[PDB]
């Protein structure tokens, strides 16, 4: 952890490339292990700062490479594998993109000095094909059976480790998740749940916004203050004719009589509010919705008004489901579904209340509600939906077997016993890799007594055939058995792709000591580089 | 590898010219041997940088010279080979840019202290139509004869070297290629496979995207989420009479009764898209169509509504095939041919979710799939659509002969025989230069042991008649013989060319041993030079 | 450890007192910390540098207090309470330097807002009485009763921890210090064992140097590679009449014969040094010693020549023990003591070998051999020589009880009791701080399982009347008992000012929150000051 910023110097590149790959690797090691330090199950608290802002987080990858802008070009080519990894979101990719990014040292120094990694290669893509197998359960203890819900308090357990409620903030979060799966769309369940958290006075214990949240305003200033059970109204955006398409060119060229024109055309919307209002619906919502003429009339007629610009707010009411597929100009009269009546209680917290009534229907609800504040909020709160999102994604079938809790430490045994295949070159960087991804799951460990080891011939006491978990960091040193919450994930996958990032990323990253460039600019400003 | 970017003196040029050519050589042996590094079958990792960017890349030739701008007049000059020689592209033709810029050493040497180079001119050239003369088989052993599919898995084994799967990727790529190949029109071929791959959650094999993709959009929001089966259509740009094409200079003078004109509009547009409606073929596709209002009618009366300027995308289109050659303003009942009706997965991995049904015909189909994430994926991406347009080529007649595997070392033999004719002036630098054409496929060789010619001798035993092929690199050191994948080129077509591009250029590199210049600009900014 | 060099800021003071004592604490805290780091039992490396130069060291406070020059005008002040206590020597003292150091924090805070810290002063003094009264054995395990050889072998346990042989080194180093224990003068018998070690070819084991070095030198060439058993002599110091006292003022007027007065002046000298060698002595030992003329008569007169200026080394020969209480100018025949006639081991390792015969009597002998290397063993060798100083400084009557193995943690408890004494104040700050006299023996333990106090209720069984021992640090975690080498000090004596330098200065080191001062120069180049 020295060289403070990439050392800063080495301004825009150059050199000879056989001692950059070491250069590399220094490079991807630093940053490696300096997200390493509590990530993951240990976690906690990495201190962040810049030029007036603020991003605290924990067991979070984005948030770490969304920094570190660049120093040395090989940051900032293997912040992408995180990214790679990124996409089907968690937080235990990282974790796994630190397994990934530790053998490569033994692999780099490996046998040391030869110019074919080719061997290496073959190797990890092995691990990979091993993966897809052991996705097929290997832990045999959990295996897959055990209720959903249990996999849901996993999550929970996990939540962002920084977790204000080291326990049960679980079927809360996971109702709506329980709903949210059953959408599975694979991506519109989580569209729903989204939004917020706090919003509320104080902190403490509050959840489920139930069935619709949807909108967010204190709708505009008539009386949205006032007027309970509004009633099912969707109409979702209302424009007026303004005088305006226009432009004529030229109009209303005579003089004096136009005491009728002007009378005639606030006439003109008063009659297509009156008729709206005819639906007996009442409640309106509007991003381009200003009508202030036939709008105190509408305020007569339909509780309050509103006034802009929030159009996720319309999917969202797609979800609060009032169909709103067709909502052009003038006369339709068919759809509101949308709820029941019951709308906005007023002016708790501050600035705007709003939740729409329930007439059940299931899904395509929200989920926000006051939990706690802001900043400590911001990051409980994620975490929360990276728990509810991941486990969505998962939740579907062509999968089984328990994760975590060392069933990693011994999957690798595995992959050290087929090391008894002779040939992959002979050394097997395979079989030396699985060393450590058995070496890794140790560095998970984090402590316990003190550094570590002393528990891994723990580990492999009962596992012949007796299976792998409940290795913990809590006060009771757990070497094996049940609800230690073993390894909460299973879903376990995530670490399929956590074991194929690694392959595909760690080979380029290396066989590449090469030049490590004199580079000519691409980006700006750079021109000529100074070293001979 | 010396003289960080080409050293950084010499600021705008002047001096002496004996010693420039020299320096000509020096300027162009030191680009030469950075790209030999590690490029064609050697092929893997060379590093890049930039202020701020990125350009990882193995066996393209292209990529190298998109940088180190200027460096010297001279390597400016010789981007240019690599340039003539990437038109009909592919990544051996840069490997054998190394085999021209090598000899050409023992050449400004050769009769060392001789100013005609004008011999040696009539040495490369007639090199080059012994190439036309070996381009008929000089192989014997595979010769032509072996199945196309075969020279196609060749393409794949090499792919871009840096290829994740070191084996059949092939003729998933090349049954769009064996489509390709009916097409056959040299370049629309190529246009067709054109565009991507990745695009999706995770990574690992997929392929194909069968006949069309031909869109990319998750078409505007209405509803393209839904809607299965939306159907034949192929409106391929609706565009409105937004009351405009006018400017009138004046229009629309008197007040009042203008509830007439305005209905009346928005009325013109509902007949026109109700009419293309009656054509039952409901998707709508279009870069310029915005029909907001007849959109909610097309809305009702075509599944969905699209927006945004795609034109590569409609002559994508002209591949969907629906007959698409009139489409201007109205009335057109006849074409519809475009497929069946089954359109758009929706949502997975992100954005944006499109590919058309399939009612079979062979080709005018797109080529492009999830197969890996970003930046691991670009390259080998991007190399196997080389694989599958370079063979696309030379398959079309004219050639026959087993190409790589050392078929070169031997046809060099040949070359090195014909200086039995004594006088091409004496020393026959055409022979000399053989030696060089037969120390080149050795250059290729890479390592094997350490350093060559030990596996030299080993290629002479067995070829007076014999025929050259399957010299290797991985651990098995093929002297010769079969599937080693010999020389995986055949098309061995390329050479034609690689051989080409030498005799011109080398010989205006050099005979070019004069002033070096003292230039005054033409470029800028410049003005005088320094040094005297 | 922040504030690099403190902070190097407030160039020559300035500014106001009552959060300037707080600053005080925080420059005298950050330097016990940084020392206490790896010091006393945990004693091991401490990085050194500077500007061109080495400082290997380990247990040594002087050699920290060496350095950091100034960095406040607090940390200067209190480097000497670590030179207080380093007059009467020893490493554990600047152990207690750190125990000093610490609870002041305690008490700083203390009574937090009470400007009468003269409570807390009465409180350290009593402590120092109650140091007064357990230096009358507290331990009882061992009491005293023990052989004072074990003694010994504690002090060689201890060494410099840094120790080559993790054990018996002891009684090498102690006979030595057996004989110096007969001396027993307080200071003349350090005074003998004083000077090297090392100065051999390779390392390994050797010692002793029995009763005889005292010179260095190969002495002056003429032939001291020769004559072993040169005999009893000892002349220290022969200067000739050089024909100068003289400067006459005028003298030698008249010319020619001459022939006279230049034979009879290397007459002159040529009859004493005649004289000298009817002693039958031979050897010659002189700083001022060079008389050419009749020292080739002493060469065939006395085996051997010397020549320079090692005044040390005739204090080393009144070691020697030949009377060389008298030695001016001429005819002194009744001294020549000095041991046997053997000397000079020729040759070994380089520059110099020089050892005097052994005609036995216990002092008054040297103590220095090859042991190991310069910097390697520069810090073993002093070490061990404290090792065999501050023993012999204790091992005098007046003292009895076990030291160390938390002998104190205990002592503290009875200082933790008297607390039942409801006066001293009340909050009994000489209790509270009793409570770090506990404290203290903890920071000692560095950490066996992890951080500590897990052990400090192991040190409570036991001890009501049982008494205290064994605490260590090597893999057995001995709670007490036996041969744990227990609290190797017993010399105890070193606690009895180990504990008063704490009372003296940690009161004028408070009390003092006033000002810091805006000082005017005494030193330079200093005036004014900035800030106001």
């Amino acid at each position: 952890m020295s060289q403070q910023p990439g050392v800063l110097p080495e301004n825009m590149k150059r050199y000879m490339g056989r001692d950059a790959q070491r250069m590399n690797i220094l490079a991807g090691r630093i940053i490696a292990e300096t997200v390493r330090s509590t990530l993951g199950p240990k976690g906690m608290d990495k201190m962040l700062v810049d030029d007036l802002g603020d991003v605290v987080v924990t067991n979070d990858g984005v948030t770490i490479l969304r920094e570190m802008s660049v120093e040395h070009p090989a940051a900032k080519m293997l912040i992408e594998v995180a990214k790679t990894q990124e996409k089907e979101v968690g937080d235990g990719t990282t974790t796994a993109v630190v397994v990934a990014g530790e053998l490569l040292r033994k692999a780099e120094e490996l046998l040391d000095q030869n110019v074919h990694p080719t061997i290496v290669v073959k190797g990890y893509q092995a691990a990979a094909q091993k993966a897809q197998e052991l996705l097929k359960t290997i832990a045999c203890e959990v295996g897959a059976q055990d209720k959903e819900i249990l996999t849901k308090i996993a999550m929970t357990s996990i939540t962002g480790k920084g977790a204000e409620k080291a326990k049960e903030k679980l079927a809360e979060i996971i109702v709506e998740a329980v709903s949210a799966v059953v959408d599975d769309e694979g991506k519109v369940d989580k569209d729903l749940i989204k939004i917020e958290k706090k919003s509320g006075a104080s902190i403490d214990d509050t959840e489920l916004i139930k069935g619709v949240l949807v909108d967010k305003e204190r709708v505009s200033a008539q009386m949205p203050k006032k007027v309970t059970d509004a009633k099912i109204a969707l109409l979702n955006c209302a424009i007026e004719i303004k005088e305006t398409e226009t432009d004529a060119e030229i109009r209303i060229t005579d003089p004096a009589k136009l005491m009728e024109f002007i009378e005639q055309e606030e006439k003109m919307l008063k009659d297509m509010v009156a008729e709206i209002k005819a639906s007996g619906a009442n409640v309106l919502f509007c991003q381009k919705g200003i009508d202030d003429l036939a709008q105190h009339y509408l305020a007569k007629e339909g509780i309050v008004a509103a006034r802009r610009v929030k159009k996720s707010d319309m999917e969202k009411l797609a979800k609060a489901t009032g169909a709103n597929v067709i909502t052009n100009i003038k006369d339709l009269s068919a759809q509101d579904l949308g709820d029941a009546g019951l709308v906005e209680e007023r002016k708790i917290s501050g600035d705007s209340m709003i939740f729409v009534e329930e007439c059940k229907h299931p899904k395509a609800v929200t989920m926000l509600i006051r939990g706690t504040t802001e900043h400590v909020i911001e990051e409980v709160a994620r975490a929360v939906d990276d728990a509810v999102g991941v486990v969505g994604c998962t939740i579907e079938d062509g999968r089984i077997v328990s994760g975590g809790g060392s069933t990693e430490v011994e999957l690798s045994m595995k992959l050290r016993e087929y090391a008894e295949g002779i040939s992959g070159r002979e050394q097997l960087a395979v079989r030396a890799f699985a060393d450590a991804l058995e070496v890794i799951p140790r560095t998970l460990a984090e402590n316990a007594g003190l550094d570590a080891i002393e528990i891994l011939v723990k580990v492999r006491a009962a596992h012949a055939s007796n299976g792998n978990k409940c290795a913990g960091l809590n006060v009771f040193t757990g070497a094996v058995e049940d609800m230690c919450e073993n390894g909460v994930v299973e879903p376990l996958r995530v670490k399929t792709q956590a074991i194929q990032s690694a392959a595909e990323s760690t080979e380029m990253l290396l066989r590449i000591d090469d030049v490590i460039a004199a580079e000519k600019l691409r980006g700006a400003p750079d021109m000529g580089d100074m070293g001979g």
